[PDB]
């Protein structure tokens, strides 16, 4: 018979607020966000058990990186949370140089970053996971009003954010869907991008006795603003081996078969042997990430490419490495609240603009939640200013430049900025923060206990002082360059280069320390940079 | 097209319950092999509700731990409930069932695979086999990677057809090219239902057995993670409307009277989930109806689906075309284990995969196959049935063909296997050493119990025909206090002409089985 039964092909009885599409870093801190603002949200992602999976390597941070990260935090978001859950190696990078570029960067478990993320996701009030792939958006008059799943099911929302998933394409490289039609035939500008994986290495075909180790600092860095280092699993190093000339000669030997390392060889001397970090996937894992040496060459050439290397003579591949490619949409038909210049309604976060990284992709998810829950309550969105955030610089960059700053910017560009350091993500923006209803009461809690201590050791600092033949003085002045012929405040020794807070505050006049570790050295960098 | 440098003895294709023992098996003989699976980070996964064991599924699985499998290990750490059924039945019909952890289930299946010796793991789906000869020579994978083997156990993959319902590889064409006789198996899974959504204070609790069982030989109690209950609601009057409109739970309320209650079992995907599985509500159903089953329920009124229900449809082959040892008569060095032939328990599917992964091994070594009888272990029944009916005997029938089988139990499945499994290569020194020192706490114990007696005229047989049951006529050895009932070996060996009570309570419990039902 001709009959089609088209039996799910039917309204979820109950509305949304707000409905995400894909579970990546974007879709989980899009519905964290509108859940924890208090309103209605459904989560559509096609595999539960995906929820928390990094595409590339398994770590969080580093320079630019680890900022976004420290801003979603302030701002309630999950990341720096999971990742504190999850992390497995923690570092500082730039430590002796200065806080506008210090970085935090930390190793991740991939068992353990998974399960931080689906656990805090189901333990959200709010928020009603579904899983289903999306076929579908429901548009009226230019406004979206809802979306379609693969099995027909169809849910009414105010406000939609999407984020990653079929739609955008994917092909998969070693050597049809209503909504791709649909967002084709606006006037919406697809691009291409090309990311790429390395083979996966089993780690008991390594001799990691003849490479050099990696570990973390100590003592070790936090992430969140909320955590200790109590809450970190076992710390684990990080191995390290190069690329070598019989490397570079099998990859152009093989050019011919289509941040590549071939495109690295290609552009670089010989001379300049490449770093290849020997990243664990976990600690229940015996498989290796090879940061360093995505392709999309031939399996046979990933191999040899593996075992050309130091320590990796008899190594095995246990999953291959390759390319994919996918449509993306140019993010300057984005308003600067991340909504759609096409649709009302419709946020775009993450990989759908044409990013990678996982921080870039959280912090567009968090910003796309909160103000898709802010259009489903009537209220307008919320565009952060380049000068508060790196978030702000991210999301202007986008949606003026369709594309982020490059890394290689950083360095050069910090010089100007020191205002958006890491440290200080919290005094930049928990407040706004919790007037937008993205930040619970155990940070807000949290956050002024910090900022009254801060204060309070300011003003302390500011009224303490040594007179220069005070009982004292010589205790003091051994630890200057040069003794005191007048009265100083504990700020103006403070100011002084070779002063530390913490050497200050063990001195008779301005002991004793505070002991809020974060309130303290924001004591510090305010006092020393205020010049 | 490329080939892979180094051989193997043994490809492994597919890497579910039955490529996972089989894997483990071929690799513990001391044979190089390859696992091939599309995913790694699925290994382990179990396709309908989150349990191991039951009626026949746990006599199988004490078959595997006793030839040095895996499932039991697995099992052990990740079970959150663990009960024995018909502990007042005596023992032949005795089962062991567990609900299990599915995160901590697939960690220790990953994991074990990841560190056995002579194993290697590659992500890939297999394209095709290579064969010449009418005799299998590897396996060519999707994106053209060639290996090399004397023997291979296919299993489950892309080639089975699977096409999910709610309401073309080279390796398909092959097969069917061949006089193999290929048929369709429907599955199910219900919704799956958010814990937060479903009010559990109305509705009564299932809790494990204390102490605790134990699923391996070669395990204890301290092992298991956390425990939890299961929840207990019930279909109604309401869920049978509603299911009557919109024609698994719709091909059981039209097959028997309305007027019963089928008890629903809610449960826990695990200890870190808040997923709940209804176990009893599975469907090809469509979601409205899905929807209407879950809310006509006590507790489930405001209930929540995260994962609707779907049903998949897979092809398999005919195991009749099957030799005992697993072996296909089509192509030799090819075995067949699992859901490919037909079966889709976890329990049938890991004892077929042990089984094709020994055959395989033993090819490969240019030695000859175990085909088990079917008095020797439920898994030589399970395989002459398949290869002999080419489906395996329904549970319905487990319990009075038990009467005919009485030496097939849980408890004594070492007794049976583990020599066996040692000659084969399957059993490690350490499992051998506690297997040997077992066997002879219950040789001496027997011993020490046909050799110490009691007369009437003696001082302590006053203590002695005290706690027994009928008066004591003549004289007795200590094999006969407890070859009679009301009276224990627990109760026996407290008694003090027969009280060194025996350590080794393993042995112990052997020894009064043992006695007790020798006639």
């Amino acid at each position: 018979s001709g009959l089609v039964p088209r039996g799910s092909h039917m309204f979820y009885p109950d509305p949304f607020d707000v409905i995400i599409i894909g579970g990546g870093h974007a879709g989980t801190e899009a519905a964290m966000a509108a859940a924890r603002m208090g309103q209605q949200t459904l989560l559509l992602t096609h595999n539960i058990d995906t929820l928390g999976q990094m595409s590339c390597n398994p770590a969080i941070g580093g320079i630019g990186k680890g900022h976004l990260v420290k801003e979603v935090d302030a701002l309630g978001g999950l990341m720096a949370k999971a990742i504190d859950q999850a992390g497995i190696q923690f570092r500082i990078l730039n430590a002796s140089k200065g806080p506008a570029v210090r970085a935090t960067r930390a190793q991740a478990d991939r068992v353990l970053y998974r399960q931080a993320v689906r656990t805090a996701l189901e333990n959200q009030p709010n928020l009603m996971i579904f899983q289903q792939a999306v076929e579908d958006l429901i548009v009226e008059n230019d406004r979206v009003v809802g979306a379609v799943t693969q099995m027909g099911l169809k849910f009414r929302a105010k406000a939609v954010v999407l984020t990653v998933g079929t739609f955008l394409d994917g092909k998969i490289h070693i050597g049809s869907i209503p909504l791709s039609r649909r967002l084709r035939e606006l006037p919406l500008r697809v691009g291409r991008l090309k990311t790429g994986t390395p083979p996966r290495i089993d780690a008991r075909t390594i001799d990691f006795s003849v490479l050099a180790q990696q570990h973390g600092d100590n003592p070790m860095p936090v992430f969140s603003f909320m955590g200790n280092a109590s809450q970190h699993p076992q710390q684990v190093p990080c191995y390290i081996t190069h690329t070598n000339e019989k490397t570079h000669d099998v990859i152009r030997s093989n050019l011919d078969r289509s941040p590549s390392i071939e495109d690295k060889v290609m552009r670089f001397a010989d001379r300049n042997q490449h770093q290849i970090f020997l990243e664990p996937e976990g600690l229940t894992s015996n498989e290796i990430y090879p940061n360093g040496i995505s392709t999309s060459l031939p399996f046979d050439v990933q191999m040899q490419i593996v075992r050309s290397m130091q320590g990796m003579e008899n190594a095995k591949i246990v999953r291959p490495g390759y390319a994919i490619e996918y449509d993306f949409f140019d993010p300057r038909d984005l308003k600067p609240t991340l909504e759609s210049k096409f649709i009302q309604g419709l946020f775009f976060a993450g990989q759908i603009n044409g990013t990678t990284g996982y921080e870039e992709a959280a912090a567009q998810g968090l910003l796309a939640g909160l103000n898709a829950a802010r259009l489903s309550a009537d209220k307008e969105g919320w565009a952060p200013a380049r000068s508060q955030a790196y978030l702000g610089v991210l999301v202007d960059d986008l949606c003026t430049l369709g594309t982020k700053e490059p890394y290689r910017m950083f360095t050069s560009r910090a010089e100007y900025r020191l205002m958006l350091r890491e440290d200080n993500a919290d005094l930049r923006l928990t407040e706004i923060g919790r007037e937008l209803g993205l930040v619970d009461d155990e940070r807000w809690a949290r956050f002024n206990e910090k900022l009254e201590n801060i204060e309070r050791e300011r003003q302390r600092l500011k009224s303490t002082w040594v007179t220069p033949s005070a009982e004292a003085a010589a205790e003091v002045n051994a630890h200057l360059t040069a003794p005191l012929s007048r009265e100083a405040s504990g700020e103006d020794l403070l100011r002084r280069p070779e002063m530390t807070y913490e050497k200050l505050t063990t001195l008779t006049p301005f002991a004793p320390a505070l002991t809020d570790e974060q309130a303290a050295e924001q004591v510090e960098i305010q006092v020393k940079y205020e010049g």
